């Protein structure tokens, strides 16, 4: 059916035009977008943005592939969507994200939402290590500012574990 809201749509649409190296240059941010695939990816942003020109015919295949790679079920497409929905809920519970926002109708949006929450918590740690801001970092700073005033609960728990340098 339809979701009750899509709180991070605007941020998603900004991130969908950025590039992977705008995030991978910062250690905590890199880790933020390395869930759920086990490598840094903007693919869920790309499929969720309202600004990205995509082709509908191949959307369905891309979504299937992303689900299968996330949860590692490849033998049944519907099991893999269940599997990805489970990953979403698992991470959202840890992040303190309200599960009413994530009913599993638009799994691409839901992963990007959870990644946004990860990014906003991760940015604080990179900033307190005095990284050099780029426009990706500034966008995250601005969204946090807006939320601290509007609806601080949308950012979840302040429980990001800092990445340790190699």
């Amino acid at each position: 059916g339809a979701m009750v809201a899509k709180p991070f749509q605007r941020l998603i649409d900004l991130i969908g035009h950025m590039t992977l190296s705008d995030f991978t240059r910062f250690p905590n941010l890199k880790e933020a977008i390395s869930w759920p695939l086990g490598e840094p990816s903007l693919a869920f942003f790309d499929l969720s943005s309202t600004r990205v020109h995509r082709n509908d015919d191949i959307r369905r295949d891309q979504i299937a592939t992303l689900a299968m790679r996330s949860c590692k079920i490849t033998n049944d497409l519907e099991d893999s969507f269940v599997g990805l929905h489970r990953m979403i809920a698992t991470e959202a519970i840890l992040r303190g994200i309200d599960l009413c926002l994530l009913p599993g109708f638009d799994l691409m949006y839901e992963v990007a939402h959870v990644q946004c929450v990860r990014l906003l918590q991760a940015a604080k740690e990179d900033i307190s290590n005095a990284v050099v801001p780029n426009s990706a970092l500034i966008v995250l700073m601005e969204e946090s500012l807006m939320l601290r005033s509007s609806l601080p609960s949308m950012m979840g728990r302040n429980n990001w574990i800092p990445v340790i340098p190699p």
